[PDB]
């Protein structure tokens, strides 16, 4: 048990006390006859003062061999001053090198370098401060939808991965990785009522691996959900500004957006969708879908999350509950963040009568008999119900102002890109 | 929006007040002139009387069709009474039938049918009181863990599952599925030193998809990180028994090994073991691994989860560091539960010398050209640190004496079931 001082503990009233930091060289620089090592850890950076005199010549040599991402020890007696960073510096005593590192392939600012490279170093682009205060954000959106999750009353489960699309063989099967847990979640409201998860999810067509973040809800409609997702949306990004601004103030210049992240979310209809994308002169037909660079295009007129409901049946999946006033649409909503960023929550009521669902598995040239569980949630005590999935990264994405959505990704899985 | 009251709100205190229930048949019985409907929700059971002389009578003959998971929407008014469950019951004014059901597939007393059928129909067996049990169970134990991880310090991260066991075509290449996140863990400690993740690990050889949580700490040796397990596990399980004890005591008639779960845990070397399973009579010699029915035997004389420590070098991972004392050992240690359950933690103080691990991987027939990333660990600031992986079903098995571990997952994945 190395008993440590984390970096943000070294404050100006531990004056005169002794510590013991363990972490990484950030800085080594020569100031007068002194070396100044900036130590990195978790916690922030600390200025450890080494001079010749205090700690002997050949220690003193060892420091000034100490390059970026040298493993040490530290120990001293801290100092109250304002000129240091933190307003304390530690006056070494002992220096403990674990490890000395000359060659650091990740440069001192790390966009300097090539994305790829960047991406082939990744388990050492992580440890960096930028790409560490993603993963950061990222704990702290998720800790938080937990908090709201447990308060309003959903039970957490732990749905099936391995599916009978990526395709794998299973011993004397095939099996697919899921895309969503949805169909699951759905078997489980009959026990639990409400119930989420949070699960890796794959796309074989963007990463291809990606965090899903899905609820399901039995006895609630489409306007329900859309009130749990604005609700859990923005509980997420406010207990975010309030835990992690100095992390995100590293990614955006203007937080009004997230400001802005309260109930109600605007809502828009499909129909006036169209008609915004028309006026703006985009050429999309009603029925048409909605892609990415069209979605971009609609996020100009909002400065908050905002939903698109009430689309046509056909470019929706073949689950969802058709929109009894109009049966050319269905139930189904979109969550779209502002800023370009697009589509972060997909979700809609489901269909709950078992003919209208066969009908549709038929029209769709799918065999019913693959869906025969699917559909027995029709036949065994059948209750109107809702759900979404949220694209964990896309929030993180857009929550940040990330460029590309594989920074939001611990180990980021492309088409191209499995490794490390 | 049905805004409705649960069924664990029917109390006598709501005595004269009106009611809105939605749920489902758990049983319907003849009483009197009266039709008793017991209505099960996701918190408990509510007796709803069904008079005709206040429903009328074509409210009446639905009611007496209405078999075991027909779902209903009841109101009426609260009538405090001893005879009653819960001390209350519903005198119903209305009754909506949404879905009529006579022939639910489970069996009233589910464990009345073969094993086979309840996982043929797992999408229905799911939500009957002892499986929708154990998902409380489960989602409590992990939620304990969440806190106690958060209160401790360390910090959630979301590694990749796709890695370059399962194998699966991936567009030009072949991807596996992960086994366990820690090399990803041992490459994020170096950003944020104290790290945790839960995700779905795959088994391509018991279930072939498991959860497992997972945790790593620069600095820690293997003295350290056994600490941390047993006092993660003693507030995981205290804090199930604290907000569990009803679904726990649905499975079990003594608590006492749960309630024996505190630190320290008992622990025995693994030459100890050896000599612990020679004296009962077992044909076991040093070296040998312990498998499955040895684990068994072994766990007779504990009353507690407890540790082994010190396996031989070659029956555990290259990875492992060598014991400085008797480098024919590793510092490794599982945490095995009590009662015949075995080991639901597998961990070790990880090898932070580069050439020694170099070494290992040469002398394993690995290609150190495959671990170039995870030597880079070595190589760039190298720290001590340890870490282990926890088998969420294994530890939910033992906690509610499961006759098999497939009954802590949701859809259980084994090689001979994918379905449903």
């Amino acid at each position: 048990m190395i008993e440590k001082v984390y970096c943000q503990e070294v404050k100006p009233e531990l004056d005169g006390k002794k510590v013991r930091l363990a972490g990484w060289v950030y800085t080594n620089m020569r100031v007068g006859k002194k070396i100044f090592l900036w130590i990195r850890d978790s916690t922030g950076i600390v200025q450890a003062v080494v001079a010749k005199n205090v700690v002997g010549e050949e220690t003193f040599e060892k420091a000034k061999k100490l390059g970026r991402e040298s493993s040490v020890i530290v120990e001293g007696i801290v100092k109250a001053d304002e000129r240091a960073p933190g307003g304390a510096e530690v006056h070494v005593e002992k220096l403990e090198v674990i490890q000395a590192v000359s060659e650091f392939p990740i440069p001192e600012n790390p966009e300097q370098a090539s994305p790829e490279l960047l991406l082939d170093y990744r388990h050492l682009h992580i440890r960096t401060p930028k790409a560490s205060a993603i993963m950061k954000v990222k704990e702290t959106l998720i800790m938080a939808a937990r908090e709201w999750l447990l308060k309003d009353g959903w039970h957490e489960v732990f749905p099936p991965i391995l599916v009978t699309l990526f395709k794998l063989k299973y011993f004397d099967k095939y099996a697919y990785l899921s895309q969503s847990a949805q169909l699951y979640l759905e078997a489980a409201i009959f026990g639990l009522e409400k119930v989420w998860s949070l699960t890796p999810s794959f796309r074989a067509e963007h990463l291809t691996e990606f965090w899903h973040l899905e609820l399901e809800a039995a006895w609630m409609d489409l306007w329900d959900i859309m009130k749990v997702e604005e609700e859990l949306v923005s509980y997420m990004v406010q207990r975010t500004l309030e835990l992690r601004k100095k992390e995100i103030e590293m990614f955006r210049d203007d937080l009004t957006t997230l400001k802005n992240t309260e109930p109600p979310f605007p809502r828009i209809s499909y129909d006036e969708a169209i008609d915004i994308l028309q006026s703006k002169g985009v050429n999309v037909e009603w029925g048409d879908d909605l892609g990415a660079d069209e979605e971009r295009v609609l996020t100009e007129e909002f400065d908050r999350p905002f939903f698109v409901y009430g689309y046509p049946k056909h470019i929706k999946a073949f689950y969802m509950k058709e929109d009894p006033n109009d049966p050319r649409k269905v139930l189904a909503s979109d969550m779209l963040a502002p800023e370009g960023y697009g589509e972060i929550i997909g979700g809609s009521q489901r269909e709950d009568d078992y003919d209208k669902l066969l009908n549709r598995i038929l029209e769709e040239g799918m065999d019913p008999k693959d869906y025969e569980w699917y559909l027995d949630l029709r036949r065994y005590g059948s209750v109107p119900h809702s759900g979404f999935g949220l694209g964990v990264e896309r929030l993180v994405a857009w929550v940040l102002k990330l460029d590309h959505i594989r920074w939001a990704a611990l180990f980021p899985r492309t088409p191209a890109r499995l490794y490390p």
